[PDB]
């Protein structure tokens, strides 16, 4: 009944019993799959609540008490005063761990435990809104030593409109279109860059420069801010044994903070709490600088390196991107910014797997997502077997305000 | 219609011929389970239908339905059904069904090939020693001395009241795998329980890291007969690394001739136990796979060592290092060897290309993304970034329980 999930390097079997609790569809059916897809009332929302009690009252081993059961019902009566209900102090900080444990494609979940909640859900406008995320970044960096991180502004509610955070994270570059059809900068975030300056933002010409936040609150225009210079920590690139690498002017920055993504806990909605870690080397190595839609060094890489690159069986790409690699773990090392190799992480992930099959009986993983975007078979994640599917509470994506 | 997006370029498709995906997959609305290897479940009715459909889908595509023609060919395939319970395919039907199986195999990559098949009717076939010679004949013009060439041999249909042809071997070509004092092995791990299977099914055991087995094979309702293929018939290649001296000193060696034989055609509702197949190799698959997994050959840190890498921290990237340079020297190897091999990077490329075909003739094409996209160096290949839909058609390859 229950699926059979196997490892192909030890030859290991469990049974995936967490999925039957599967709370919301996904995209396949038995006739086609689309697993790589990037994007796939009172009644109702009490439902959901309830289950959320029911889990906060369970990993407390509270189940049953009558803390549990007053609870409940104080929740029904607040839906039926109001339509809605708060959440308690410490459920907030259950339900946005709970989200970071259900996140299907996120290798770093060993870690799910340690997660620091700011609670900002007594935000009322975007200026305040601006600090409470500069000190979210000066938290969570910690000169280098980073920390994970998640600062929540208030739940959506009838009446009045969404805090909203533009930006998809917190630091990015600006992409600047050229008439070339070419960009500047990050080409990933050519739209956002348009907006920032229609919203009254100078721009700069670098490949390099650290967008401003646009900021909303309810039924307000977006606000923009600039970050400081000194609270966005970067590391320039180098590479330990090729000396001209640093010649290309690469940096990037220390934190990854996403920003866009909507926060579920318990049938509540947050449509702006950004949350951080660190970053995994292949994600600043293989997709944020070798994406040919990205900002696409691979071939520079390689001709600097004096590789044949006018045929695909010299495996020039794959030594190029290889490099790229060592100089970005090689470059945050230096730098003394916390950083994680695929190998490690998948590692770890997999002791995560293993620990939670023994306290839920199974995880929720999207396969394609934990394989690293180089080495795959190399990393123990390759050859284990995976069922992807919806627990709540959870991230969810969102459409773009604008 | 599901909504296929490219996120390298942008494009977008609509995948109208997964409409037509009959048989169900692993997969639905509550969980996923496309990484699953084996989705392995594992009368006159509608064997009729499954007939009826592969025969019209036979003379759409020689423009000829509706036609006269197509008239008699399904105005009786139903009495050979009737009479007999069964009908059989005449060979031009053979053909088409052999090239649509492979052009619906969701998790081979060089389909940009289907159209290029040789089928080789082994259906009058009743002994071993038959069966033994058609594929030696297989061998012998799939390797065509290194000029590779993709072949398929189709032995007799399956019936009840009597047994099916199958062969044992998962593929013509494999290396012995021996269990040892450790209970560790020598050879190749993955054909361990192969090995013993022939070693007291009469084979006398080689001692080495590459033995070629002994193919056994298997006559209607009889037991299986052992076969040594001849020396001269396996064609294989030494590793030699182009700039690092030392590697062809740790004397590997890998075959030329992919050749899977266990797994059943499947056409118009009629079932092929035992059809061996052949193309050529895409380079990942010996140098990552077969090379490099732990629980197959597990050599990568014995190059690490030879390359003077640091194999104290992962940080060094010393895996992603010594994979590179085995595949490398694999690609190096058989090109040296003149032996017909693809790389990753240009096997994916034809792959989109195939794709773009499929989009106009068919409107779609069943891929599965994670078997697709190469092992190592995926997210530098196009195919990495393209969304795929995977679903079965018919014609097709699937699996099988193993004869014993
Ligand atoms: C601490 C170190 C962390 C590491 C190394 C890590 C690693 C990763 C990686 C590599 C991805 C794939 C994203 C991509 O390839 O584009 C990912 C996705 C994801 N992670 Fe993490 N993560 C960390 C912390 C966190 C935290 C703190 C949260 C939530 C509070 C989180 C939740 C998620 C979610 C929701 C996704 C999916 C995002 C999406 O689908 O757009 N992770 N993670
Ligand atoms: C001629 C060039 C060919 C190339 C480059 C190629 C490549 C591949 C690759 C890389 C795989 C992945 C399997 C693995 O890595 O374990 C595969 C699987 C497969 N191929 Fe192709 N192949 C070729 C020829 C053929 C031919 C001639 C057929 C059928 C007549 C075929 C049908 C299949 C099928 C059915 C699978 C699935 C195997 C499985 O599910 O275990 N291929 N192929
Ligand atoms: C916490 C976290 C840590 C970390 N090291 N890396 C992390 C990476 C992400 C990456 N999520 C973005 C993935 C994406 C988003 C939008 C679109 C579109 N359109 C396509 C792909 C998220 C969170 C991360
Ligand atoms: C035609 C063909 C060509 C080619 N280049 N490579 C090809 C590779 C294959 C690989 N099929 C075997 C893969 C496998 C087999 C058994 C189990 C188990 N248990 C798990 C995985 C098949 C056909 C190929
Ligand atoms: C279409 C394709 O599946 C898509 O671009 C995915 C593939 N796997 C990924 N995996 C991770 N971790 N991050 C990604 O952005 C992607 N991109
Ligand atoms: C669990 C996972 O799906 C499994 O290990 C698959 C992944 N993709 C693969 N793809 C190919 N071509 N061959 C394989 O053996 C595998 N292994
Ligand atoms: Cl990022
Ligand atoms: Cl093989
Ligand atoms: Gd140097
Ligand atoms: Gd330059
Ligand atoms: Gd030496
Ligand atoms: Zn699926």
């Amino acid at each position: 009944k229950f699926p059979r999930v196997k490892n192909w390097e030890v030859g290991s079997i469990t049974y995936d019993t967490l999925s039957a609790q599967a709370q919301q569809d996904g995209p396949c059916t038995p006739r086609r799959c689309l697993g790589s897809l990037v994007f796939p009332a009172p009644e109702q929302l009490l439902s959901q609540a309830r289950d959320f009690i029911n889990q906060y009252y369970s990993s407390i081993k509270r189940s049953g008490s009558q803390a549990h059961e007053q609870r409940l019902q104080e929740v029904e009566a607040e839906v039926a005063a109001t339509g809605t209900y708060q959440l308690r102090e410490s459920e907030l900080v259950f339900g946005a761990k709970q989200a970071w444990r259900n996140a299907p494609r996120c290798v770093g979940r060993i870690q799910w435990g340690k997660l620091q909640v700011f609670d900002a859900r007594d935000c009322r406008s975007a200026q305040e809104m601006f600090t409470y995320i500069c000190n979210h970044i000066k938290y969570a960096t910690n000169r280098g030593n980073l920390r994970s991180a998640i600062t929540v502004f208030p739940q959506r509610c009838p009446g009045r409109g969404d805090f909203r955070i533009w930006n998809s994270q917190l630091v990015r570059y600006a992409g600047y279109r050229q008439q070339d059809g070419s960009v500047r900068g990050d080409p990933a975030n050519v739209e956002i860059t348009e907006l920032c300056i229609q919203h009254g933002w100078t721009p700069g010409n670098g490949r390099f420069d650290v967008l401003p936040l646009l900021l909303q609150a309810p039924d307000e225009p977006p606000e923009l801010f600039l970050l400081p210079p000194e609270l966005v920590l970067e590391v320039p690139l180098e590479h330990p044994t090729l000396e001209w690498f640093a010649a290309l002017g690469l940096r990037w920055y220390a934190l990854p903070a996403v920003s866009n993504m909507l926060l579920e806990i318990g049938g509540l909605e947050f449509p702006a709490a950004p949350f951080s870690g660190w970053y995994m080397s292949t994600e600043i190595g293989t997709r944020n600088l070798c994406d040919p839609h990205r900002y696409n060094i691979l071939e520079d890489v390689a001709v600097c390196m004096d590789l044949d690159t006018r045929t695909t069986s010299s495996l020039w790409k794959d030594k190029a991107a290889v490099e790229i690699n060592v100089a970005v773990l090689h470059s945050y090392q230096l730098a003394k910014v916390t950083i994680v190799d695929h190998h490690a992480a998948t590692a770890s992930f997999m002791k995560h797997l293993e620990n939670e099959q023994k306290a839920r009986g199974g995880c929720p993983a999207d396969w394609a997502w934990i394989v690293p975007p180089i080495s795959g078979s190399l990393t123990p994640v390759f050859h284990q077997e995976m069922v992807n599917y919806f627990l709540s509470p959870a991230f969810r994506y969102q459409p773009d305000p604008w």
